[PDB]
């Protein structure tokens, strides 16, 4: 009677700000067990030395003081152990956020002809996390650039694209890069932009300068595609899917340069086309969108308890767009490559088992405990039935299923005589006893013996035999016209000790007699101790058919059928 | 805009205690209507005078002062009238509870031989409500007789039956009758009972003296059956069904002399047998239990509004164990004999209609209002579609459904020319227009005119015709082995204004492309403006079959199929 280690908290991927006020980085790991568990940690698939005046432990959590990329960056995972086995936590990656300021060198001036679009390169500084948000400031820091059809800011390159340049756009433009992971924002030095005036602005055809390449995205994620063009007449951008309908969860946005898809499905895979139009010309661009899916469990493993010597199959099934591979760990070490199947299970197999399902994109863990039971045969839970009722000429099966672990051997003895396999007497291996073509000499006391490696068990039962239930008078077929009265006769013989009932069925279907419609034309008039007749009034065409009377008792049932024809 | 009278509160059967403290009896009747209703009352199928001083009116409720059996007891019902018709309330019976005290005459003494059962007659006084409860007192009023297997108290006759008489039974016995309806209790004069002692008492066989006759009871009601026998050895009573199982909601009780059935079903109909046993002999008694069911609505009528000249069918359906008869009243007077059906409805038919469903046991009312509408044809709610899309050689139907009462006449005009019934052009009577084998000359502006007895209406619409979508290159049948790559080709021609899609189906079922299983072997590949091919990888036996490519657009769809054979 114990409790294996179960993971409550597992470490997650973490990024530590380089300039954080706190000098400590903590990874969380916590587990439950009946004997208090022991926690261990591993770094880059290698053991981590304890003490050293750097690492510290806080109830299973690993704390590092003044971490340096040259020392701590990498993969950590946690191990929870006890007297019943070990369990491994999900691998967690620890990295450090990096973001330097822009170079303080002055930016050169840029002159642009009015009516000609231009591109401004942000050239962001060095950074470790690539989840950067880009904006642009005008003249002063508090000022920001509004998103229009002429002005576009790429979220990948970080550049600023102006389709049409006018005198109103003149001024100093600076880039602004923010990282939310490290919460650090920096702006570049301002670039003066001067538009040379023109009296006869020249039109330019639409040219797509911001394109979106082939993108692999996961199911359920939010995906954004960018497409932008330049030209003297403000170009219009339209999105469409190739010979297919656009996904329902699609937002073109007001600007028309960004396409957002929420909770992408497997159907959305294919080509997407962005078309830019103006008065002078037009352009088209096609891109590939591939859809993938993280591994998701179908039948995850649960704490299981099995008997000794019994073959065991654990169903571990996961589904993903790329067929995921299945792995099996035992106490934190590789054990199986998929479809774990055990034979002649013993105490050695018991422990903690972990099924991993991993594709090329993600991996999911499932933890469980396998316990082994060793028990002597006992009939306390499912004892033998005191009285069993049987009839002559009918096969009878007596169940003797005890609670035993190693699947013990079964024997049957008729009180003072031992039974063996015979023609009409059969002992199948599940423990029950079969008797065919029964006679009154068969009734008596039967004892079921179960012999096991650990102990033996004996159970007693009594079987009594009664006369079979048969039908003396069967119903006679009849033919009548519409609107006449019909009578169906049924009389049965049974054992007085047993209770007999009569059930009428029409064309293979039992009549319920609980609906008002059936009572109109059908009535049951059971009389005497064995007479069970049926009356039909105001017969109709649909009433004609097969009527079967069944005498039913607790041991067997006997049926006799007849036909009723209705003419007009 | 009017509103007919609708009943909120209806009078119920009432019993008034003869010696009540309050001297007024009130019957409640309430209805709502847009013109405030007028209330009338009827007594014993006859009008009741409003000015009698005894009677008074309180907001539609009828109050009676100092009611007397000879004058006021009987059947009352309420009538709610207005400018739109009359409605009748459910008939309510008003009766007066009656219970006089016992006669003060002394009761003679009764001597009984020990070992012989006896019967004590209550002789209850006159009473109007028959829901009497019987008990018995010994010597003093607070003392009561407990019900045992020897002592039984009938709830119908009210007598006390003693199966075995002993010396302890001597004493004075008085009957006690209570009525819950009037909450009145009275006890009779005491009867002295003296048992003559006997030595070596001889046993007597069991004789059933309390029997239960054939009983008709309604579905869902509570049924009680009484059976009791007498004899020197205290007899045991058992209840059973002849050739069927006893109802689940059956309680035999501790005494064994009363059988209780709760929420009786239609199945409980049949014979019930009571068996009394002792040492000397036994006895059996059979009785018939018949089950009935009150009328219950299936599709009761509701306030309905219909147009003029339209045939009307009123569905009024009720179900009961005895087939209920259906009657139709109009404004409180007989109108129809069942299944009311009206043709060429006019203003005269509008009013208040009452469907009654009554069997031999109960009756159910259903009140409703039938309104008739006369309206000029209008296209405000369902105007003509501004733009209609069609294809060459394809049949097209243009819907012109106005809101008009007498089903007006319809005409169609191509702007300046009137259309008539033709070979390819047919104008059916519902108002829509059908065109077959359409050509480019057919496209244009069509006007639907609706001429009615009351006014006319004109609606305008524009129908544009486009080229049909067909398949230039059809898929080619292919035969391959398992594990091979197959390509199915499909190319279509369509009108550039319309948007075209491609749908692939396998063996008459469209492929969803939303399940991970389909993506394993199927890859849909679309290119250009008309190329839509499909790729099958790692073919299996189950993949072989019929593949159909369907080019689908807003106007029509064109399909082409092919076959794929798999070997190996
Ligand atoms: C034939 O006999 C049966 C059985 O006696 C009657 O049916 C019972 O009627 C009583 C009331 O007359 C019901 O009791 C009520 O139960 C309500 C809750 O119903 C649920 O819970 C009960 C008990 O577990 C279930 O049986 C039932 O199916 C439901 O699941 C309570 O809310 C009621 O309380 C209110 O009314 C009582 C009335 O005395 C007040 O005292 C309370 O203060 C409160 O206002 C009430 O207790 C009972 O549930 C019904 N069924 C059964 C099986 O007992 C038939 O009415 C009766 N028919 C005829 C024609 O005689
Ligand atoms: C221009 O051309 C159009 C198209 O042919 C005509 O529209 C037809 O109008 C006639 C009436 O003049 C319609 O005939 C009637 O149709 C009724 C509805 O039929 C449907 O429902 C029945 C129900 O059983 C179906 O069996 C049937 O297949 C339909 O689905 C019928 O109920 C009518 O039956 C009888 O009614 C009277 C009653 O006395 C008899 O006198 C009749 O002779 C008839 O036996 C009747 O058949 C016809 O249905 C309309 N066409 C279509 C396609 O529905 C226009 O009338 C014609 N002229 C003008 C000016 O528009
Ligand atoms: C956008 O970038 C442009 C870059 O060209 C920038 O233009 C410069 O602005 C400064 C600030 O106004 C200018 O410097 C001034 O020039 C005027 C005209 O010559 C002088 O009168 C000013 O003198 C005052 O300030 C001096 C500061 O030392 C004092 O010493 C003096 O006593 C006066 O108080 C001042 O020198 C500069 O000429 C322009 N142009 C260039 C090429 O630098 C612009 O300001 C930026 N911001 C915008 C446009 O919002
Ligand atoms: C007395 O008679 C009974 C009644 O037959 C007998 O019980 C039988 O035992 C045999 C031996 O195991 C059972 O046969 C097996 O049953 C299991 C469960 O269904 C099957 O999985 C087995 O299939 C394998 O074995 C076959 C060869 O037996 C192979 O050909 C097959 O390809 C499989 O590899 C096998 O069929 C049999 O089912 C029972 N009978 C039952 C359950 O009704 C008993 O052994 C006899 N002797 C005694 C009691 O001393
Ligand atoms: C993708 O965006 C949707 C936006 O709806 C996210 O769904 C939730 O939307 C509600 C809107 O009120 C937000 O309050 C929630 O915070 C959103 N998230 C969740 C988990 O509920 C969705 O989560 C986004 N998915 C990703 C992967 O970013
Ligand atoms: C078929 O039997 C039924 C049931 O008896 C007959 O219906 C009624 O039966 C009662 C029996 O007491 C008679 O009093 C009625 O006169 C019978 N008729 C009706 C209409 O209720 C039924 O009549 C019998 N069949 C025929 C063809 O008469
Ligand atoms: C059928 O075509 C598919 C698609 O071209 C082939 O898939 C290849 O799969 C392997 C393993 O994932 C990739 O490395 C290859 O790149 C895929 N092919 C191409 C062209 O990229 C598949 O092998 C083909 N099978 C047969 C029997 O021809
Ligand atoms: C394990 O328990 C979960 C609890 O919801 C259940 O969904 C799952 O089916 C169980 N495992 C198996 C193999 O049934
Ligand atoms: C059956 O087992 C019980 C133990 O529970 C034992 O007392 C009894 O003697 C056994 N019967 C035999 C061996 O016949
Ligand atoms: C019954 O009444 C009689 C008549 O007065 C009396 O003699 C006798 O004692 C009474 N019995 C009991 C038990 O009080
Ligand atoms: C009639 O109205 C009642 C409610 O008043 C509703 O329960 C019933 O379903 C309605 N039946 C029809 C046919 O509209
Ligand atoms: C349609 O009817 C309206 C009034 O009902 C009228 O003003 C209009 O001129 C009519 N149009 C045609 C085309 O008859």
């Amino acid at each position: 009677k114990g409790f294996g280690p179960i993971f409550e908290e597992q470490p997650i991927n973490t990024i530590y700000p380089e300039e954080s006020l706190e000098g400590k980085v903590s990874l969380n790991c916590r587990a439950r067990a009946s004997p208090f568990p022991v926690y261990k940690w591993r770094m880059n698939n290698g053991d981590v030395d304890l003490t050293n005046d750097r690492y510290s432990m806080v109830g299973g959590n690993l704390v590092i003081n003044n971490p340096d990329k040259q020392k701590d960056a990498g993969v950590y995972y946690c191990l929870a152990s006890n007297n019943y086995g070990m369990v491994r936590s999900t691998e967690a990656t620890l990295s450090f956020g990096y973001l330097d300021p822009f170079p303080p060198e002055e930016r050169p001036e840029v002159k642009v002809k009015e009516g000609k679009g231009m591109v401004l390169l942000c050239d962001p500084p060095y950074h470790f996390p690539d989840d950067l948000s880009y904006r642009w400031l005008l003249n002063e820091f508090p000022v920001f650039i509004t998103m229009d059809k002429r002005r576009f800011v790429s979220q990948t390159n970080g550049n600023l694209y102006i389709a049409n340049v006018e005198s109103s756009d003149r001024g100093n433009y600076s880039c602004f890069v923010s990282s939310p992971s490290i919460t650090k924002s920096v702006f570049s030095k301002f670039i003066p932009l001067i538009p040379i005036p023109e009296r006869t602005t020249k039109p330019y055809p639409a040219d797509i300068v911001v394109q979106f390449k082939d993108i692999y995205t996961m199911m359920g994620q939010n995906v954004t595609l960018e497409c932008f063009a330049l030209g003297n007449p403000v170009p219009d951008i339209r999105w469409r899917k190739v010979l297919e309908p656009m996904p329902s969860t699609a937002e073109i946005s007001t600007s028309g340069a960004v396409l957002k898809i929420f909770n992408i499905q497997l159907e959305d895979e294919g080509l997407y086309e962005c078309e830019a139009e103006n008065i002078r010309g037009k352009d088209k661009h096609q891109a590939r969108i591939y859809v993938q899916a993280f591994p998701e469990w179908v039948e995850h493993i649960n704490d299981t308890e099995v008997d000794i010597g019994s073959d065991l199959y654990w169903p571990c099934i996961a589904t993903g767009k790329p067929i995921p591979t299945i792995r099996w760990l035992k106490n934190g070490y590789s054990y199986h490559k998929g479809e774990l199947r055990l034979y002649d299970v013993t105490f050695e197999n018991a422990g903690m088992y972990q099924c991993i399902a991993e594709n090329a994109y993600g991996s999911i863990y499932a933890n469980a405990e396998l316990k082994i039971l060793a028990l002597a045969p006992t009939f306390e839970m499912n004892p033998m039935k005191k009285k069993i009722l049987a009839a002559k000429g009918g096969r009878v099966v007596i169940e003797c299923k005890p609670k035993a672990a190693p699947k013990p051997k079964f024997s049957w003895s008729k009180g003072t005589e031992w039974l063996v396999n015979s023609s009409r007497i059969l002992i199948w291996e599940d423990g029950s006893l079969e008797i065919n073509n029964i006679t009154r000499n068969d009734g008596g006391i039967y004892t079921c013996f179960a012999e096991n490696n650990r102990g033996k068990a004996n159970s007693t039962g009594t079987l009594v035999i009664t006369n079979p239930t048969r039908i003396i008078l069967a119903p006679i077929n009849a033919d009548i016209t519409v609107g006449e009265n019909a009578t169906m006769q049924c009389a049965a013989s049974f054992d007085p000790a047993l209770d007999l009932t009569f059930v009428w069925s029409f064309n293979g279907y039992v009549i319920d007699f609980n609906k008002e419609i059936t009572h109109i034309h059908y009535q049951r008039n059971f009389m005497l101790d064995a007479n069970g007749e049926l009356l039909i009034r105001n017969a109709q065409l649909k009433h004609a058919g097969r009527y079967t009377c069944t005498a039913q008792t607790i041991v067997d049932n006997s049926s006799a059928s007849a036909d009723l024809v209705v003419r007009g």
